[PDB]
Order: C-alpha cells, then structure tokens, then sequence
C-alpha cells in the first residue's frame, strides 16, 4: 500500500555547494507543481520528514518554516537565488588574525531576517537538524517529536540554522539559551552537524522516523524496520576523487596541525557520504527495496567547485551547471536511468501518496 508509506527527504552539508541539492529540489518541486496542477505545491506538503546538516539544515529551515499564511517560507526555486544573493556576504572573510575565516555576523543576520522569531515546534513537517555541543560533548539533534520529553529543545529556527552550519575554523561556535519545563535556563554551545559525523544525515533522518513509528500512527508502517514502506530521497553536495585534489601519504608525513585542520573536515564529510550511503544501501537491498532509496550525488567535483566557501559569481554558476548536469547523469553504472527520470518517478510516488491520503 502506497498510502501507508513514510516519506523522508535528507540534504547533505557542504557550504556554498548547497546550490547542487537546491537545483535538484527546484527540479523536483517543479515536477510536483506541474503534476498536481498547483503552482503553490511545496516539498513540505509531500515529505513527512526533512533532514539536513549545515547548508542542508539551512535549506530544511527555509522550506519547513511557516510564513504568515502557515505555508513554507521558501519555494525550492528561491533557494539558488538566496545562495547567489547572500552567499558572497556569508562567505566574506573577516580578515581578523585570531578566530575563524568568517565572523558569522552576516550568516546570523540573514537567518534572523528570513526566519523571524519562529521556533522548531511550528515546523510544517518533521525536521531533523543536526549540531554538536562542545560543552556537553554530545550531538544535539533538533526535531519536533522529541519536544514532548525535552521542551528545552524548542529553540529558535535561526539559532538552530546558524548552529548546524557553524563549521569550526569557518564560523564561530554559537551560544544561545532556552527554558526547561520548570523555568530553568538551558544553554547550547554549538558547532556544525558535520562534527556529529552526520554531514550526510539520511540515516539519522530515517532513525528519527523509525522512533516516531513507535508513538505516531501516521508512521506505523515502518515500525519493525519495514523500509519497504519507506521512500527516501538523499541529496549530496558532491565529493571528489580526481588526483589533482587529493593527497599521498608521502607528502602528508610532515604536515602540521594547521595543514590537517584545512583538510580534515572535507575528508570526514566525504567519508560520511560514503559510509551513510553504504549503511542505507545495505538496509534497502536486504529488503529487496533498493529503488525506494534515491541517493543523488556528484562523484567528480573539479576546479573551484571543491571549496565549501567559494561564493564567487563564477563558482556559483559552475555549481548550478554541475546540478543541471547531475540531472542528466545515470543513477549508477550499468543503469541508463538518469537522475531526472528517477526524480520524476519519485515525484509521481509523492503525488499519488498525498492524493490517496486525502481520499
């Protein structure tokens, strides 16, 4: 039964490369608008869970936060323009001797302007936005489902959105406070969700959905790990394996802490993409439901496109092009089905499931 299926969207971290999954989501949301004869159709109307880390978490906030009309704040086609307009200002070097490359002031200001005073409890869907708390030394995952037992986690969307993207050495860590059930203050000292090993948060997102299945009847079909009843769209921001951008053990033997810090996050984020995709492929293949899991990832980033913080006009235009080209790429080797075709199929499933539930 299509009707009882659970739908999950997950978007990887990757700074300015967030243009790639936003281009994919522009295509998908456009397909849903066309099929359902509704120009106001939004991703949040079709997905039960939306997960994201860093810029993927920023995107999650923009498409799940309600406006004045209780409709998603941003259309998927407004995200790439957001990156072109605000990306150069977010990634404007502070030039300060000590501290990170960026002071994070513009990033906080634009998040505050766009999200207002909205809180995670107002999200139009279940959201999964990651961070790591350097004071408690634990991952801090923001969701709606855990607000019943943890009301202190009902933070402001701009606090969550800045925190999930606060990459060490790029932006300063974020501090903010909330209130507990008995009025006590609850503090957060947060850095980017990539530090919590979820630069790819797709497995975390389906785990939150699986936990919800134990208490929420709308998620009941996936209780007992029946991922045959789950539809998962996982979007990457690309990786690189071309020798011009990678390293040898020989040259790295004399590297100091400064050189290792510049590359350690790119390596762990690539690893999170490969490892999470491996866990998920294993799970969906074990239930003979491989085609329920669509991973849209760019495997060969080249030139300036590898850098997380290059918000030059030329690099952002190259990122739109890698996204548009990714649509025409095959889903795998030996399978001529393109990403565009698999996304049209996914769109149709999302539309049919929404229709069946309305009956």
């Amino acid at each position: 039964q299509l009707g009882e299926m659970v739908t999950v969207l997950s978007i990887d971290g990757g700074g300015i490369r967030g243009i790639i999954p936003a281009t994919i989501l522009e295509f998908l949301e456009g397909q849903l608008q066309e099929m359902d004869n509704n120009a106001d159709a939004r991703l949040a109307d079709y997905f039960d869970v939306i997960g994201g880390t860093s810029t993927g978490g920023l995107l999650t906030a923009m498409i799940s936060t309600p406006n004045e009309n209780n409709r998603p704040f941003a259309a998927a086609k407004e995200i790439v323009p957001f990156y072109f307009e605000h990306g150069p200002q977010i990634f404007n070097p502070s030039g300060q001797i000590l501290g990170p490359k960026y002071d994070g002031k513009y990033l906080m200001q634009v998040l505050q302007e766009k999200l207002g005073e909205t809180r995670v409890h107002q999200a139009l869907t279940e959201v999964v936005i990651s961070s790591f708390d350097i004071k408690t030394n634990k991952p801090v995952i923001f969701t709606k489902s855990n607000l019943a037992n943890s009301p202190e986690l009902d933070a402001k969307m701009y606090d969550i959105s800045y925190s999930t993207a606060a990459a060490p050495t790029y932006f300063p860590p974020h501090y903010f406070v909330t209130n507990t059930s008995n009025g006590d203050e609850y503090e957060f000292n947060l850095v980017d969700g990539a530090v919590a090993t979820v630069a790819d948060p797709a497995l975390l997102s389906i785990s939150v959905a699986t936990r919800l299945a134990q208490k929420d009847p709308a998620f009941a079909s996936i209780r007992s790990l029946n991922y045959k009843k789950m539809l998962l769209l996982s979007l990457g921001t690309g990786t690189t394996s071309e020798f011009d951008k990678t390293y040898t053990a020989k040259e790295a033997a004399t590297w100091t802490a400064v050189h290792w810090m510049l590359v350690i996050q790119k390596m762990t984020d690539a690893a999170s993409s490969y490892m999470t995709d491996y866990y998920l492929s294993t799970a969906f293949q074990a239930l003979d439901s491989k085609n329920n899991y669509l991973r849209v990832q760019e495997n060969a980033l080249t030139g300036t496109t590898t850098e997380m913080d290059d918000a030059s006009e030329a690099n952002m235009e190259l990122l739109v092009q890698v996204g548009e080209n990714l649509l025409k790429k095959p889903v795998s080797e030996d399978n001529p089905e393109t990403y565009e075709e698999a996304l049209k199929r996914f769109a149709k499933l999302l539309s049919d499931r929404k229709k069946l539930r309305a009956n």
